[PDB]
């Protein structure tokens, strides 16, 4: 019962994620450097992906920037959960680039942020999302009309709706017996906002730690 428009929107998102990912990824100062290098790569990958999401380029440049400024850490955390290895309790950012809890801590993050990231990753895992579902959830995250500094929130909201609708229809076919899978996925967007909040506290704490974000991350995350 997916419409052709919905099937095509999903295929575009799944293909763009694959393409963007292929393009982008084909003492304690080293660990912080390495970790921020992954972030700068991902920041680019997300910009590249968002440009492929239908409707995104219909917004004004300032709104495109404002949506990406808020979404980027949340999408990074989605992509982190997607790469969670439950067997050894780690995140496989890249073939071999694996991070455990202590590796996050040695990069500069506190336990108050680390543990919720792993709790979120386990919650995500229990949902058993597929490529279509991740990609739809990322599109829905991007078109959040409530982000700071959005000039056309109505337009954003309107661009979100077909993605929400497609997710609703897709999930109703994937698991006709589990009506509640769809709202539990939307609830992961709630958790991501809190995670984003804690992230901003972690960035703040770098200052009276010993550390400075590199320029490309300072732009998006230092306020
Ligand atoms: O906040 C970050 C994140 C994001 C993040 C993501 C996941 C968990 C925790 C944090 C960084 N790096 C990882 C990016 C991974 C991007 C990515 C995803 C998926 C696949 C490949 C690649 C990072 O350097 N900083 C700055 C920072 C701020 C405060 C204290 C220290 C450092």
């Amino acid at each position: 019962q997916l419409t052709a428009a919905q099937e095509l929107m999903i295929q575009q998102l799944v293909a763009a994620q694959l393409q963007c990912n292929k393009r982008s990824f084909s003492a304690r100062q080293q660990r912080f450097a390495h970790f921020t290098e992954l972030a700068i790569i991902s920041v680019q990958e997300i910009v590249d992906f968002a440009k492929q999401v239908p409707g995104f380029l219909q917004l004004g440049r300032e709104d495109q920037i404002a949506l990406l400024k808020a979404s980027t850490i949340e999408i990074m955390l989605l992509e982190t959960a997607r790469r969670y290895n439950h067997e050894t309790e780690c995140i496989t950012f890249l073939k071999d680039f694996t991070y455990s809890k202590d590796d996050f801590h040695r990069a500069g993050l506190q336990v108050e942020f680390i543990n919720p990231i792993f709790e979120f990753s386990r919650a995500m895992r229990r949902l058993g999302l597929d490529d279509a579902e991740y990609a739809l959830l990322i599109a829905i995250n991007i078109f959040s009309a409530d982000r700071p500094n959005v000039q056309e929130p109505g337009r954003v909201e309107a661009l979100q709706q077909p993605y929400v609708e497609a997710l609703l229809s897709y999930t109703r076919i994937k698991r006709p017996q589990d009506q509640l899978r769809f709202p539990r996925m939307l609830m992961k967007l709630v958790s991501l906002r809190t995670l984003s909040s804690v992230h901003s506290e972690q960035v703040f704490a770098l200052r009276l730690q010993d550390k400075k974000l590199p320029p490309l991350l300072s732009e998006i995350w230092d306020v």
